[PDB]
């Protein structure tokens, strides 16, 4: 039988007002199913990523969705810690996810970069909303997560963005555009 | 700008004939979808898990999730090795999966570790008939792999089984249903 | 063809006389039987342990088998070391075991755990006997080895003692005997 | 009280019927018993063995029982698992053990190395009829077991017969034959 | 003066008949010559290889034939094990490798790809068969390490074929062929 | 206020060299210091910029590169004050005795970063080589094998570095070679 | 050629106007710079320092510079992250940094700590403005990663000033100045 | 199909040793090249067959010891590369230029595969001494301090070998005498 | 609602009686208290030890102050394991403590180390009570964790001593007395 | 200029009489020199010995010497702690030491094994009668720390005498004398 | 009773080197092993019975300093051994070929104690210049390159020990200069 009920805030034991805890985990929610759809989204990369530079942006996808992992980790524990009810079955993350996953299929390296720095931007986006909710309703522990979780996140959109750059070795002995 | 669709099967580097990788790849991505839901639900009941024996549970289902993380990393490279398209969207995920997740909100202790027993033993009889095959089309690598995770598999519905014994130190000194 | 007689007392390269290594050896011998006994009961128990408790026992009862070897180990190789012959069979394991093992089958988490405090308590006596008689007859090293080894046992018991305790989180919720 | 008798199965959580885990249970009994005995028999002889080529025998004996502990501790799991009891006392295990233990006394190095390599090859009998047993009755979980199991005990066995064999550094500078 | 004759099998501590072991250390050897010519085709491709993904290639080179190293390790000890006499000499490795090793001299990148991948191509047809020989022929444990060094071997596999895939991040910014 | 030790001069050292060794020895090794602060710099700054299709390779190796680097800075260092000298640690005095010149201030490519790191672990070889030989010539073994150890490191990165460089890619299968 | 001018800020993948990137990379600039000097004024306190206390110094100064080194990893990378350009050459270097480097030759015990304490101070003055900043600017990433560091340089000052007291052992036993 | 080097020839090396150098140098390193891989297939089968009394022992120290010419293999490989050499890996190539021939097919006693593994060694020894030789009077001191990292392992192998064969043992206490 | 009152001895599972338990537990609670007291002086030392030896000290101080914590550790839970409650508030413990706490305030390096040195010395004399004690009681566990104990606390106060020594390197050249 | 005489007892901080330290230390002096002694010997057996065990010796000797030093070690500062002051001149060593080392040469290995044994041996009369006077003077850190060290000499002892036992693999094949 | 070698004479070696190479060579090695054990007995002692305002940096880097001449004394000893040699290992003996004197018996300041160790330090530097060169001469290379990795780490030691004798102190901000 339920004990909780999904989109419903229970008792919390770190004296935040259920006023505070319902938009932090709503919140969270969104956070903690868009990380689940990247988390999904980087390891399909890392499974299906083909070509020239296939060795190195295979092993970047497995560091990035480990990186994801703990992020998620972390954002579960605490959304049920302040007494939300942390969104686990395909439907409700596919509803709470704010960027669109990539469909079904291998797409090229390139592709599947772009795919993910805009899944990151997305994120990112949603993070500092949250980030200044957090602070603004009194909930420090939140913000400062969410400032680490952030730090780490817009390190990702940095790498990804150094694989896209037009530039290579490979210049000096082949014809450009 | 697609380089291959899913559901279907391309050339692989191992010598098998399409008439072997397609149901093998096929079968992969049942039991990767599979995988998926049950690190989804594990990973949940770590995060909502609470009660007098929540430190043990919780402790468990992290140990458990992380186990099935090594089962869906170990499948998705070699599906997609076989030339198979390995699935990653929460619509297909939730088609493919060979049982249904526990619904949204949180459930009894009890009633999580049953969920989870019957999760695995749904899986266990896809493996079984999944490793069958691999061995009846030639392919010694799928079936061994599949075995080795079966064991594993197996290993943890032992574990849950024990959780719902009705057994407990408790018994010495409380009223027996 | 034999080099040395399970029940001789032999040369030792330590300076003893054999009217020390006589009884020391011959209570290193119950003691190791003990142990090994105790070994079995414990592994067994965590082969077997289920219920609400189950993984904290399980944990546990590995704990405490490895830390048993770890005693074995050192007592065998001393008892050797000294002359003696150490006992190696079903057999005569059983007949200088200073408790009776847990009968085959099995038995309630609460029954075993109060076995296996039985089983301690019995080699606690023992021991104490044997680390006096070494001190009298002047085998410092003996007593010294006895010393550490009870140490851990006690400390074994203290726990074991602490699982028996009528105290639980659940005595919040449930109804008591 | 007791839950379970010892020779009769129990519920198990992995979809095997009771007429698969009575059979593979009572095998797997019979392993236990005989790889308790070779522990205790290799343990023995890293306690007792001595002359010119101790210091590697005595190393050997140790990391053969330390392999032989693990084997015993995977067995006993799976056996519980599958709904079985596991033996554990000194009179059952020696009714069940599928060699005959070495007698109490000290042998020489020679004879230990050949009693332990009778006893892994009457060992290697028995786990090859048990996993040819696991395959017939579709427990392919058992049968994957077994062969990590008898690939280990080969080795041992290979490392034991080279122990015994007619060369020598020595026999540059001493009489031979 | 010789102990054992090249070419001949002699006697086993593992119980199996030499109508067992003379297909299966025939067999063993030819495996162990094509992964020393591997071997030593990787590690001369981690010497030399150059260029633009260099750095990557250069690891999976050196990670390569170190696993291939592990695979021989095992194969030569087991062969040893079952009384077989273990190929060494360049001449005969020659004679018994199941494929050509790349001519001397510095291959482009794709080039050396191309070649392990041909390799690994050949020497899983003969893993296949022999896995397929041990089998029938009652050799548990052999079926089995080939199927593990299998695992591996198909696995290096893929990893070569998505080196050689027509992708490349280049792909935004060069003139494509 | 006060110095211990002024630089540009070379103090007493507790390894029984004469100053006709130190001197010298110490005046190579400020060279061989400046030197490599500087590499260092310019490897660590690729690392922070480099980008592109195989930036993740370069990335890795620039940081590897630099920590090497390190390390030799660090023995030369120690050994330079051991040997009564007094190691450079100012921008301009760095800026006067390196043997190469920095690559200058913005983003390079790829290729043109690891060619400036390659010429400039060619200066430092040239520096070592012969500040090697003084030292084998003067007596001070410690110093020329010191040295030795480094150079063998450094011809290393100037081999990986050469590398990357060569005119070989996977892409040449499928793209318009120059 | 250039592919990014000094003293120009580039796009970022992040999401920031070029109105925030601009002033944050030009102070990550002037921050790297000075720790670049502390870095090379550490490091050179390391290879010279002498007397009664050395060897604590010796150890004290090589932690440090290990740690400014650290900082200077973080902030090169986020600055260009951000889309800037980090400076590297003596000359700008020398020409951005918030204090003036000690004078080459060997100065005393005191005085180098003193250097130290006072180019922490200046670095401290620094990034408390530029975390206002950030702070103001809506960067949370920047302020967060001010505030990391901050921490650890205000530890490093309490601990110079600590060297610095006017407190011996020795001052039981001689003359006060 | 097509070759970025041909065998046999040298090529540029980003490290400023002329042609004069590098041509003899990477000639010497793929002989000693060869030699270890000729080694390095003899250890690794002493490690699978030996048998017999002290079979545990030499099992242990034929392991260590193919590990070690491994780790030589590697850096020789490596640097031979880096100075614009083509290193060795065809089996009929390495069997022409190995400086020791291979004990044959077949299992030996402990005694003649330790003596055939000594005997080995010294022949890798004499080659090492004498390209160490001539990598020092030609200039290239990375390459001499290389050989001579390789070469006191290489020694201290033949020490152990040496040991394993001295007429002593524990049973002479006990057993006759030749 | 309490369920042990302090002083008062309850059951212990090591066959120890009461007449015993009751002393030494009075005892332990003496050494705990005493051991809290000065875990908070040697961490107070560490926080605020100044000086030209500050660095050293500094360190001394933590190593001692984690020492004595595993001293505590092991002391307490002995204690209770013996039936004893151990004490835990301020004002208790201000009651038990053997010596007495250095003021609040901060003292120089010298008179700090004096400090330290006189608790080591006042626990020194009442674990050597304690000690003989145990061992007339017959408490053997007891009296080797006292010896045990003993011997570090030993070590420690050698090593403050040596900390004040009218020696220094600085007496070479600064005005001694 | 001298700070402590040697053959001097000086102040300890340990709260013993100078009446417990003189002869303690005293004692300690000639255990310390006799270990160095034992140190020089087994380093050399592990510098020269040679032959058909060779390699097991050599790391025995190795492991001995190393422990020897821990022993060194403890003693050394334990001395220095009493207020002694700890012998360490070639001179002085010889004369305290109480077995005569080993003649300049290279011995047979049992002859080196046979030599070690005798000084085991004489250094296990000294430290009984050494911690059976601590005992009686009241110091039981010097007891307990005189019996952790007897326990492991004494073991390398059993370890000396197994080597020399007059049994070997090879008596199945050489004549026995 | 029967002895396999006799000290003060060199036996056959599997290294292929002349007698007149490893006599001069294990005799030069025993000089430095015995000097080595002297040492490593100092620093042991100086660990044990230091005291003081710098107990504490001292008592740590006589325990470093003395593991890391036990490391010394082990790669000696082994080589000495492999080359024919017979190592030195009794007291008396190791008091006739020490290269310096064993400061006396009984504790004296840490400042002495600092100044006999680098004196000691100061006496093998000399002796182990003499033998590598004589090494380097005779043509073997192998024990030259040894004594060079020890010399390095020998000569750092006296580095350490010069500065913790330098005329310097955090306290001379508050105390009265001699
Ligand atoms: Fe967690
Ligand atoms: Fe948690
Ligand atoms: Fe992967
Ligand atoms: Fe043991
Ligand atoms: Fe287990
Ligand atoms: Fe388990
Ligand atoms: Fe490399
Ligand atoms: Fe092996
Ligand atoms: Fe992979
Ligand atoms: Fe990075
Ligand atoms: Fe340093
Ligand atoms: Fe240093
Ligand atoms: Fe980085
Ligand atoms: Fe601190
Ligand atoms: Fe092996
Ligand atoms: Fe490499
Ligand atoms: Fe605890
Ligand atoms: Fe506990
Ligand atoms: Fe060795
Ligand atoms: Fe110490
Ligand atoms: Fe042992
Ligand atoms: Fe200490
Ligand atoms: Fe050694």
């Amino acid at each position: 039988t339920l004990l909780r009920n999904f989109g419903n805030v229970y008792d919390n034991p770190v004296l935040l007002d259920r006023s505070v805890t319902a938009p932090v985990t709503e919140g969270f929610n969104v956070v903690l199913a868009s990380f689940q759809a990247l988390y999904l989204q980087y390891q399909k990369h890392h499974f299906v990523v083909e070509g020239s530079e296939f060795y190195s942006l295979h092993e970047f996808f497995n560091e990035s969705y480990n990186q994801v992992q703990d992020h998620i980790h972390e954002i579960g524990e605490r959304l049920d810690g302040l007494g939300g009810v942390p969104v686990a079955t395909f439907s409700k993350l596919a509803e709470l996810t704010c960027f669109e996953q990539e469909s079904e299929g291998v797409y090229s390296s390139r592709q599947m970069v772009e795919n993910d720095l805009a899944a990151e931007q997305a994120i990112i986006g949603v993070i500092r909303r949250q980030a200044a909710q957090a602070e603004s309703l009194g909930d420090r522990g939140t913000r400062y997560l969410y400032e680490k979780i952030l730090l780490k996140t817009e390190e990702r959109a940095y790498h990804l963005s150094h694989f896209l750059a037009k530039d290579s070795l490979t210049l000096g002995f082949v014809q450009a555009a």
